[PDB]
């Protein structure tokens, strides 16, 4: 059932307003517009609009876990850099230690931000490294060589479609059998902080810095920035190894609008309804069985009627049912994000569909006149839905059309106990960025809004984490007692807590070889002191699952011209 | 048999010394390096700084192409305004995308199932305009997005298949041609258009050769020789247009060769750095194309390698090659290896096509051409007993059953290695030459073309063939006049006399709108040139078939900020 499918396995992200993809999801259930509403000309001007969707840390970095030095980590613009840190993440987020997968294609997007123009004339050996560093291609493969994956490795760019090239490029380079693996990643963060706009004419931007997609009060779009990386896997594999499975991609298709249409920068209802109707013909997925299409949904005047015209066009060739699919935009919380406008959507899409709901669109009153939602399929998913149980899985589709034409639509499913103490082994590259891990770990067992399993934690952090230099481990029986034991750790008071510095692996020997709760310390005095323990053998009759944990607390420097 | 095969079809580069394909493929064969030295008084004019003068290791070479600030923005509707912000390789990729479904045969809005592959660097144009600039700020900078650059050739051409911009460094180009073979080998689309162009936004002669670079102690790429000590850059153009090679020969194109397989790596973390060549790496991804084409090593008759000239990456490349072609044979010296960028130095993200078009003509005319500045095997490398042979002389391939195959390598730094497989592939008059163009003076650059073609041609024109490639491979535009003649001389005559303004003998039309034996060819004329849509099918019983011919002679107007 699963050979044309792809799990996602892995995200990272870092968008307006959230830091990570929990607390993305977060905001979108609740309905949060993470715009943020604030030079004497245009403070002045009656159309500028004070709006900024933005990501904080744009100049952060860890440089030193990458052994990059810092004078060119200074050379690295932050789209490279922010990729690069996710990418590390969404491996460790499916619970893979990257080295493990090398059969893993790399996918990446990113904007012209004119970041190497910062640097001093003088600078632009420094001249060629700096060249080398600002182009394209450099971040794909930047990703590949630092996380040790050899399948093929690019830069792709269709502008605002461009993250659902990288999705489509995952997806064949999968299905085919040229990796197991792959990663995909977009993200457009412009080298300046750039406060607002003025509202104008020749642009289709909204009028109030707000999207409202699908609204009558539609009157333009507006761009956010943010990075995010996923890790797709073979869907069959992926279920054989019992991995967390955020969703299913089913099918992809592109096309370019060419010349039909009147101006390279307007948008083609013909170009959208043959996309979708070439990725219904390769998925064979009947219309019907869509309960929800995460839009391209810009809130242009033109765009959203074009957009709904398209789909009711093709849908109509399928069905005559009413209101079963719900239609919204991710957009309309944080912006356009350009070249991570589709993995936002995707992130959205996949997320709804691990949680059974819909989260909704925002910035909505009142459909667009032009726009004849009543009769069709469709109605505006205004608010948060349950997906109730039903025997076919649900499915959602997800369109992306980009300026110059360049159009995407993908269809996506739906896919749906040992005993205490755990050995929670956590380990950085010093014990600043340590203490950094326990405190990042104990943070998530305070906010996580559900009881965690500490069966599952412990296995993550066992087996879906690279064993590095600064080792500690907690052997717990209960979710307080290991974040009092964290916080014992953070605090210094390390006296009970086993402790590693400076550790360097080595297999287990046979004498090493040579009741359950001393086996348990054995093995985790054994790990701290570097031996690669077989944490298989915690589990002779528990099966634990890996799990969406804490990622890698990378260092917070500041490297920027 | 051709199932798994793509058809070169078409064409079109602009290259250090050559302004076309033909005059590449001359220059090759004759041996001629296009890198320029300049004297110290060139050096003065030029203005270059008196201390880079001085400096005993600068090194007073280039290798460009010239006219990079030459554009048509009329032709393609943008207005003069725009065209400063679009960059060179935006503009000539756009140009020579033209230029190579022309050189095919095709009109473009004919053939809508294309797909684009586009690459090029990051010159940082956009850096260049007034800081006013960056409605202007926001169209400046769209332009300057990598992905505008495939899909502003989809919507002038007309083209509908998947459009976009692929990057993986000096391998680029490669990732482009694998992308138009799995389109097309796939039926996604029945042709591709696969770019790539490396235009700095600045004429620097010359480099000042340092330790930590690995750029060649005098401007030379010595590939292969015993004196190689680095690599030097070139800058060009190029883009070719490939097709279904099965429907290609229904067809009867005109086609350079055919492209049976192809595939891509990374390098991954199995290396000494990230700047570092491997020798790992290069071997699988022969390996991997040898396995998926099926095609034995020894029916290889030459290698157009990555050939950078560099200390340690000769040696490595050769090692691959050998290593992976000792599991199948014994036989000695069958093969040859040279590399191009020893004419005209590594051009980046269109070094892969460079090799590609050498290959491609070296196929079609069935002789080697020579690499070059080599008079000596570097001694790390054991040619004597492989396989393989420098190929410093022409070399006519023999008849034999078998087609003659020619092999291509592209290693980019950042690890993404490609590897390629190509294999050869084997009426009366009066004439109607229907020339047309978008105003008087494009047509008489028409003629003057043409007219230079027939002189400068080496072998004679079939007449025949040439006049059925304009009245049916080139669109019918506003300027019109028609040429009716028996032979080359006269036809140059009726050219020259146009040229000249002496055109009372000579059938024209201005501002002509399109609209639904001897006798009858005039009549035909005399309707075309009026705007009616003839049916040149002027052949009830002679099959004429499309030749390369010269191309759209677009205006040469400078923009540049």
């Amino acid at each position: 059932y699963f050979d044309d499918s792809v799990a996602i396995v892995g995200i990272s992200c870092q968008f307006p307003g959230a830091k990570n993809h929990h607390e993305f999801w977060k905001q979108l259930r609740e309905g949060k517009e993470s715009v943020r509403f604030y030079p004497e000309d245009l403070i002045e001007n009656p159309d500028y609009v004070p709006a900024l969707s933005t990501i904080e840390g744009k100049d952060l970095f860890d440089p030193e876990f990458f052994h990059i030095s810092p004078k060119d980590a200074e050379f690295m613009d932050p789209q490279l850099r922010l990729l690069l840190l996710h990418s590390w993440k969404a491996v460790e987020d499916a619970g893979y230690v990257s080295k493990e997968i090398p059969k893993t294609s790399v996918y990446m997007s990113a904007s012209n931000n004119s970041y190497r123009s910062l640097l001093p004339e003088k600078t632009t050996p420094d001249g060629y490294v700096s060249w080398v560093l600002a182009q394209s291609g450099t971040i794909p493969t930047m990703v590949s060589h630092k996380l040790g994956l050899k399948g093929p490795s690019y830069f792709v760019h269709s502008n605002c479609s461009s993250s659902l090239v990288g999705l489509y490029s995952a997806y064949k380079s999968i299905t085919s059998g040229e990796s197991e693996y792959a990663l995909v990643g977009g993200a457009t963060l412009h080298a300046a902080t750039s406060i607002g706009y003025v509202h104008q004419n020749g642009l289709n931007f909204s009028s109030d810095g707000h999207v409202k997609a699908f609204d009558a009060s539609a009157d333009g779009m507006a761009g956010g920035e943010g990075a995010a990386v996923i890790l797709l896997k073979k869907a069959s594999q992926a279920v054989q190894d019992g991995d967390h499975i955020y969703a299913m991609l089913r099918g992809i298709g592109l096309n370019n609008d060419g010349a039909d249409k009147v101006g390279f920068y307007a948008p083609s209802v013909k170009g959208q309804t043959d996309v979708i109707q070439h990725v219904l013909d390769s998925t064979n997925i009947h219309p019907e069985t869509i309960s929800y299409i995460e839009a391209h949904g810009t809130g242009t005047t033109l765009g959203d009627p074009i957009e709904m015209s398209a789909l009711q066009q093709v849908y109509k060739r399928y069905t005559d049912r009413e209101q079963y699919c719900g239609i919204g935009s991710v957009k309309t919380n944080i912006g356009h994000l350009d070249t991570a406008a589709g993995l936002a959507g995707c992130i959205k899409v996949a997320m709804s569909l691990y949680h059974r709901e819909l989260a909704p669109t925002i910035n909505y009153t009142s459909p667009n006149p032009n726009i004849k939602f009543s009769g069709s399929p469709f109605y505006v998913a205004d608010k948060r839905k349950t997906l109730p149980e039903r025997e076919t899985p649900h499915r959602a589709a997800l369109s992306s059309f980009g300026l110059g034409g360049t159009n995407a639509h993908a269809i996506f499913e739906q896919y749906e106990d040992g005993q205490p103490p755990y050995i929670v082994p956590l380990s950085a590259r010093n014990k600043q960025r340590l203490t950094a891990y326990a405190s990042c770990l104990s943070g998530f067992l305070d906010e996580a809004e559900n009881d965690v399993s500490l069966h599952d934690l412990a296995y993550t952090y066992q087996t879906g984490r690279e064993a590095m230099e600064e080792r500690a481990v907690f052997i717990s029986h209960d979710r307080h007692d290991l974040n009092r034991q964290l916080q014992d750790f953070i605090n210094g008071n390390d006296q009970n807590i086993l402790r590693g510095e400076k550790v360097r692996s080595r297999e287990v020997s046979a004498q090493e070889m040579e009741t359950r709760d001393e086996k348990l310390k054995a093995l985790a005095a054994l790990w701290v002191e570097g031996a690669r323990v077989d944490w298989g053998l915690l589990y002779p009759d528990s099966a634990p699952q890996r799990i969406s944990a804490p990622t890698y607390p990378f260092a917070e420097e500041r490297f920027w011209p």
